[PDB]
């Protein structure tokens, strides 16, 4: 007693908006540093009937039976996760149930410190995540600043993690956990120095590697698994999996961590796992462990170096004057335009990017930059040669943004009225559309 | 630069376990009160490319642009949610972003009361959810007992919510929130009396209607929207959507609740929404608001009445001696077998059900019952006359369980060696497999 007509037949209204969404994805230069594009197989998993099954608990310790095939999938996902990140299952455990990055982080933090526990993370404005303790004078914006007592450490005036400040803060503050690994940080991390500071105060080392996961797995960047107690990562960004997350824990350094983490995830925070997700993560994690995916990750860094270099060749400034990874932050101060203006200008030409703070911005009220990244376009087949066009397209957008601001004024409402029906934007948009539409699309 | 080979080719190992899972679902009498079967259209949405898009924030106020089509989908979902539950968008709002039921409950509770806040809910062992404040002497098992101060109210010795106890507890405890609507409660809820008790102490009324959502939407059971401040519900149980959740908030009774709930969901707890989920939820809510779906829901209650009646005709005892909804709790005390023994026996014959506490069990250590429900089998096409066969099968499972306990003893490890190779079970399984396999399967 159900309706099995296809999606197009059952709901024509939704099917159009979805077909529209797909066209816009195909015809966009996607430089969102956190986005990627899943293959058809990962998307077969996400729509599988395995999401019908309730399986609260852990493998061989479920609350319900009938979880034999689910238990194999969940055990296969865990095994593949450990192989991908070059860790022995004797020394490391992994929880694969967290529904997303933020949930994983709050669960892992709670496991380690509990309510009223003390944590340290990078400030939002300096490239830290919301779940690293973010707050403001006006409110405790993240639950990680409310259910915990958090203190926030800044990057220096050149945009680098200031280690002497991390130490200074830790010795006064004496937190149980210090979070490293960031959302918009363009350089690699000195995990060893973090491990040295943690020991000095007896705090846990938390490495959130969501943005750089593929680089850690494929050994292109430093390995926090050598120094870290806990490693969290999303599976949807550079790793190219479904929207999910992983919590890694170091048994050898912390006997008894396995139970606290597992109990934090269920039944402290979550209920039933989303088995379609776990299936999909298994499917991608097999791809992560091939040499073909290493080729892909290498290309992400090759594109990102090329892109930063080409942007500097057009006299555009970058925070830290370069990148060690997939992402660049563009400092827009020399043009006297804001990040939100360029984001509007770039949406108007089918270029996907986000506004982003820079070290000079005291506040988060007006970010002076945009953040961009190569994983999405590297997935779509762009090589080092293609990055000169993207830098070209971004340079033109900055110039048009400066023209429009001159004509209509620096207020955002006044700025925007200039956008629709702009001859150059329509021309640039058609240019963006013609190249992007051609590219391989999974 | 991606591998577009189909799931079967790209990963044969996972694909076989998934084809196995599908076969087991097709050949199981699924009586899990919380499970259902999504149609193909809902599963087309869950695997849609819309899950590629990051879209933190809310519609028309996203952090990123490029969210035009996502915003229509998310606006279409909230609209369809308010229409489904017979509420005016002037008086009621809905957040569609929570990833699952437990997340929705923790976020909504945080919005209302904050950290250290006071909440009241039904005890786990009496049919309340984990996220209703569940703790034990030993541990604060749920975050809702830890990030909040919770007190737990029990049902009476006949399995009914004891209102006199709820009121007595509220006047001593003085919580900010009182939770009603449960996981294993076989009767309807007197929300009006709950709303009368909340006013008297000045606490908010929280209705978690995850198990009975289709009954509220279709006007078969009492309507908590007449009385409640907040209504949460999952979309994957009787409602038959994807794995997701909804927080409803009553704007008229509480000005400014809209922002508090929206900010609790993001940026307090979550980050990026899962747009494939929201698409899928949108798609199913169209089906929910149809006369065809109401026919289905009515059939769920008809099958459940019939099933309770047939079980009583075979001298099997039901908690509260019946049901007003989709679910029945069988009390197994007269046979001297435990719920977990029958769960193993029932898994051994492809009958999916769960072990469940009853009123007599002071401790959760040994649940003396099983919980069962009709939504899944009603979806597969069973009618009232089919319920005698399910009651026959369950009676036979209880008897075989008594036989096996006789032979091998009442200790659990001993009990299970009797199960594999048991001639009657192989015979009963074969009976189960032959009937279930034939039924319509979405
Ligand atoms: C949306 C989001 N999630 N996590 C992030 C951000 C992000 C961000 C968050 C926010 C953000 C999000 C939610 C809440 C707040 C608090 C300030 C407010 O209430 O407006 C800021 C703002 C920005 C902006 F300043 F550029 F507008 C940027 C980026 C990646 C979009 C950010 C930065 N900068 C960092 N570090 O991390
Ligand atoms: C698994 C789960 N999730 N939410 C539930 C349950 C559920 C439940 C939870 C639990 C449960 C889950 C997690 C943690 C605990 C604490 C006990 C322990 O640590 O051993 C109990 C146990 C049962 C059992 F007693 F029957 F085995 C049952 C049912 C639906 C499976 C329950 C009951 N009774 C209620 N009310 O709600
Ligand atoms: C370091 C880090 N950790 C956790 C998360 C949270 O993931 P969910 O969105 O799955 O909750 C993000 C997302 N950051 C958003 C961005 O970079 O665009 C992140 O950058
Ligand atoms: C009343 C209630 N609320 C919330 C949830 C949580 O849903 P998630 O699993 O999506 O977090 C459940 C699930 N209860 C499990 C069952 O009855 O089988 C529930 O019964
Ligand atoms: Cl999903």
């Amino acid at each position: 007693m159900f309706n099995n007509e296809p999606l197009e037949q059952i709901d024509k209204e939704l099917h159009d908006i979805l077909a529209d969404e797909e066209k816009r994805q195909r015809e966009t230069i996607n430089l969102i540093a956190s986005e990627n594009l899943t293959n058809g197989a990962v998307r077969e998993c996400l729509g599988n009937r395995v999401s019908n099954k309730y399986s609260e608990g852990y493998p061989k310790k479920r609350y319900y039976g009938g979880n034999d095939f689910i238990d194999k999938i969940e055990e296969l996902c865990q095994k593949r996760a450990l192989e991908a990140f070059n860790v022995s299952d004797e020394e490391w455990g992994v929880n694969v149930q967290p529904l997303s990055g933020s949930a994983a982080n709050v669960q892992a933090l709670y496991a380690l410190v509990g309510v009223k526990g003390k944590i340290m993370g990078m400030h939002l404005c300096s490239g830290g995540h919301l779940t690293h303790g973010f707050f403001d004078e006006k409110k405790k914006v993240s639950i990680t600043s409310d259910m915990f007592e958090s203190k926030l450490y800044k990057c220096n005036s050149q945009g680098y993690v200031d280690l002497d400040a991390v130490r200074e803060m830790a010795l006064s503050f004496k937190p149980k956990v210090i979070i490293c690994g960031y959302t918009s940080y363009p350089r690699d991390i000195d995990y060893q120095q973090f491990r040295q500071i943690c020991d000095e105060v007896n705090a846990y080392l938390f490495a959130d590697i969501s943005h750089i996961s593929s680089f850690v797995a494929c050994n292109i960047l430093n390995n926090p698994f050598l120094h870290a107690d806990v490693v969290t990562t999303t599976t949807h960004k550079i790793l190219r999996g479904p929207r999910s997350a992983l919590i890694f824990f170091n048994k050898k350094r912390n006997p008894g961590i396995e139970q606290k983490i597992n109990s934090a995830v269920f039944p402290s925070f979550q209920g039933g796992p989303h088995n379609n997700k776990i299936a999909a993560v298994a499917c991608q994690l097999k791809e992560v462990h091939s040499p073909a995916f290493k080729e892909y990750t290498q290309q992400v860094l090759l594109n990102s170096k090329a892109l930063a270099k080409a942007l500097i060749s057009k006299q555009i400034d970058l925070v830290t004057n370069g990148t060690d990874n997939h992402l660049i932050v563009v400092d827009l101060r020399k043009f006297s335009i804001t990040g939100s203006k360029l984001q509007e200008t770039c949406n108007a030409i089918n270029v996907s990017l986000n506004k982003n703070t820079i070290p000079s911005d005291v506040d988060c009220v007006s970010p002076s930059g945009v953040r961009i990244g190569t994983p999405a376009m590297t997935t779509r087949g762009a090589k080092e040669k293609d990055m000169e066009f993207i830098a070209d397209v971004l340079a033109r957008a900055i110039k048009i943004t400066v023209d429009l601001q001159e004509q209509y004024g620096k207020k955002l409402v006044d700025f925007k009225k200039g956008l629709p029906g702009n001859a150059q934007l329509q021309q640039l948009k058609q240019e963006v559309v013609t190249w992007a539409g051609a590219l391989p699309f999974p």
